[PDB]
């Protein structure tokens, strides 16, 4: 038990396949993060249907996966959530979930990871913890045992956030090699600190284990998450048992944040100094290196790209620079169409030039984009380049419009965002 | 030469699959329509490398592709786009073009469509008349060979709309056997009507084929186009020489869609009424037996669904409905949290409590749809879904912060769009 660096597959929708898996678990090995916890929601058999048992199939597929894993290097850590209703009660379906760990045990894996309330009231908590005390001592003594809590985040403690007595019935109830999992004080998880951590660590009497969610993109339309590992100190890796990460719901988009998060852990083994901007030109650089390959472009316009889609708690210099530009372009358009404010209208005319020069430059971009030799990870990308550069070129003819003497976007829910965004 | 009604891959971004298209026949073989032009964006063989030729494996599967279309009952167009740029002048050019469909030929298709601007200056008419004979006279005489114009649409005509004489240069240069593309009055196309079509017959002198994107999706952010086929006449698809439609980039959506345009050909060819809600709950019940199958629910949720990601000209019953709602709630805030105003404030909780209730039961719709039996076609609409009760559940979270006493959603593409719809 060292530390469990892992990445997730806790988003909703997408199931990465087993090559997919594969080519995760061998960037897994060379990059340096040795862990990765299997709770998908395309896989409903351990959500819902774990009264049911697993079929020979799916169950060769999950041992493939389980030995790949294990060939590769790494640790699997199987999740399954059956719900906050067992409560030791008839034991039916506390045997039905021995069952279930047996098959899985059976499959190959030997770790595991409760979860009662999967991360995306009142008197279950004692019964919780005899629930999951139970299963951990039927197993004997596994060495990652994880433990994902109600209350996972500060947001969700209903009374305060230091005692809401859920977490300290948690911390003192429960055996003290079993991990607990949390977020941060959101559940977004947005610019966490060591304070609520370490405030954690004085609760829970334990090192927790972060899911992470800075790279998530289920909840948002269109966010997507490319941006580098930020707003974490090494401090944070130091007072805890393992850090997880919840990556994009498209598997290639995930080489730069899966990068920096690997260089966040890793190069932080052994000394605890930590450029954002050296991580993210090394994962830029080895991003074109991976670009390059014909799997069925400088690096200055992928640098681009990933300043565009940043993080949600930061855009990065060009998404800034396009937003402080078009903001300037919109608040002072009065003089538009009109000595000193003939030149402020050349001058104005000059930011809406440039404008058009940037919009122009990520459409190229866009078609230089599509003449990739890689064509998985051009579909999975190209979306967001092409709704990028529709939607500019929307806000490009919008302020054209307003230059001289309805908007329908997104459909349904382009109508819902600007009926909460206008006001009366 | 019957009738050119069919479905193209004029979209961007996504290539479909082998099997996809397979289907893709014989769904066109069992339903009616019996046309399927060929022009993807991700294969770039035909827009830029037609300079170079075709390999020995795309060329096998293009030409396992023709066969699969020749053996399931309907016929093959293939577009080529090689540019504005030809003239007849170097004729270097003009041979690889003749190479070209040459070896397309080879492959098996006998039909071709000569593309110069594709539907998503001067002095270029009569040169491109002159190349489009010669190529057509060069293939002898085909029985399909399409044509489509640099103005496509009576938004890109810039002299006016009835005589732009680029129109009428194609239209008396040309062969008479030679059709031409057309979108409408706009690009985008919504709301056309016969009078653009009897006046282009006049200009043309001959009936074109409308290219049609009704339920083309990748121009906007989020678009899902499940609508029926409306605001088209029966005599609208009698003045043509076909008429083709452009589908969503998601093959397994274009269920419905591509039902009731096969309702509004192969129906029409009888007789000339058309019920868009006959065929809309047509093609949703046939959906729902599609539904079923598991290749790796009832009719009202369903319908739920598609009347919510309706067409762009026109939202759905229920769509309508909740903006309706929404602008009630958000005109009328002002008696929230305060005898005739209580029980005012208590009609706005009602109706807020109703919002709430659509909230949840789209959410009890989503995870029902996540336990659904086929996956490729669940992960294709769970994004849409799930995006849809994330901007719900913040427009109601946003209502509630206005009833009792910033905004990031979208990343970078929701940033532009609140940028340009928020004034000054």
């Amino acid at each position: 038990d060292k530390f469990l660096s892992g990445v997730v597959e806790g988003f909703y929708g997408k199931p990465w396949s087993f090559e997919q898996r594969k080519t995760l678990f061998s960037n897994m090995a060379k990059w340096g993060l040795n862990t990765y916890m299997y709770g998908p929601k395309d896989d409903e058999k351990h959500r819902a249907a774990w009264k049911q048992a697993y079929s020979k199939r799916e169950g060769d597929s999950l041992r493939a996966l389980i030995r790949a894993a294990e060939e590769s290097g790494i640790l699997f850590i199987y999740a399954i959530s059956p719900g906050v209703d067992i409560t030791y009660s008839s034991n039916r379906d506390m045997k039905f979930l021995k069952d279930k760990l047996d098959q899985i045990r059976n499959f190959g894996c030997n770790s595991f990871a409760i979860f009662f309330d999967d991360i995306d009231f009142e008197s279950f908590a004692a019964a919780q913890v005899e629930v999951t005390n139970e299963i951990y001592k039927y197993l004997g003594m596994p060495a990652n045992f994880l433990f994902c809590p109600t209350e996972y985040c500060a947001a969700r403690a209903d009374p305060n956030v230091k005692e809401s007595k859920y977490l300290v019935t948690v911390g003192t109830g429960l055996h003290s090699d079993i991990h607990i999992m949390w977020t941060g004080p959101k559940v977004v998880s947005n610019k966490i600190s060591v304070e609520s951590i370490l405030e954690l660590q004085t609760v829970l009497r334990r090192k927790p284990v972060i899911w992470d969610n800075i790279h998530a993109n289920d909840y948002e339309q269109g966010r997507l998450n490319l941006g580098p590992y930020d707003c974490r100190p090494a401090e944070l890796m130091e007072s805890l048992n393992g850090i997880f990460t919840n990556p994009n719901c498209e598997f290639e988009l995930n080489y730069v944040p899966i990068r920096t998060f690997s260089l966040w852990c890793q190069s932080k083994r052994t000394r605890f100094n930590y450029d954002v901007e050296k991580a993210l030109e090394q994962s830029i650089r080895e991003w074109t290196e991976e670009f390059c390959i014909p799997r069925l472009l400088t690096v200055k316009d992928i640098r681009l790209l990933v300043e565009l889609f940043y993080l949600p708690q930061k855009h990065g210099k060009t998404a800034n620079d396009l937003l402080a530009q078009a903001k300037w372009l919109k608040s002072n358009f009065r003089i538009a169409a009109l000595n000193t404010d003939y030149i402020a209208a050349k001058e104005w005319d000059k930011r809406f030039s440039k404008f058009r020069s940037i919009c122009q430059i990520i459409h190229q971009f866009g078609d230089r984009l599509m003449t990739c030799r890689n064509r998985v990870l051009l579909y999975e990308v190209y979306n967001y380049v092409a709704d990028l550069c529709g939607i500019l070129y929307h806000l490009i003819s919008r302020i054209h419009s307003l230059a001289n003497p309805s908007f329908r976007y997104g459909g349904f829910v382009g109508d819902i965002h600007r009926l909460i965004v206008s006001t009366d």
